[PDB]
DNA sequence: ATATCTGACACGTGCCTGGAGACTAGGGAGTAATCCCCTTGGCGGTTAAAACGCGGGGGACAGCGCGTACGTGCGTTTAAGCGGTGCTAGAGCTGTCTACGACCAATTGAGCG
């Protein structure tokens, strides 16, 4: 991949989703992941 | 009775709208020079203005009759939902060419002879 790492937060994340799977991952980091406690969340 | 629901009620960040600050530099405001203008104002070939004698036809009937109105028949009109599924705008992004910028030639207006 021409560059590496992208950093993202749960607001941006939540509605760009569709841009981000343009793209393919090797690794997920998820960083204060307790943003994820409620599976009613759209996020 | 109980699980768990629908407010209460708030700060998360997104979006764009919307304001004020400090800069350049585009252009607005101040001015003469001077011209050339809107304007004042007499001139006589030409038509507004109103009678008299008069031509073209406006005016008020009688009633014929080629069309006009009602409003129900009856068979042809669009309504109407909701199946599938192609069109359609979003929208993400070029991939340039097309109209709009930067440097300087053919043709014009100004000067007066």
């Amino acid at each position: 991949a021409p560059f590496h790492v992208v950093i993202t937060s749960y607001q941006l994340v939540v509605q760009d989703v569709k841009y981000f799977q343009r793209v393919k991952w090797q690794y997920m980091v998820l960083d204060e992941a307790q943003a994820l406690k409620s599976s009613s969340s759209v996020r």
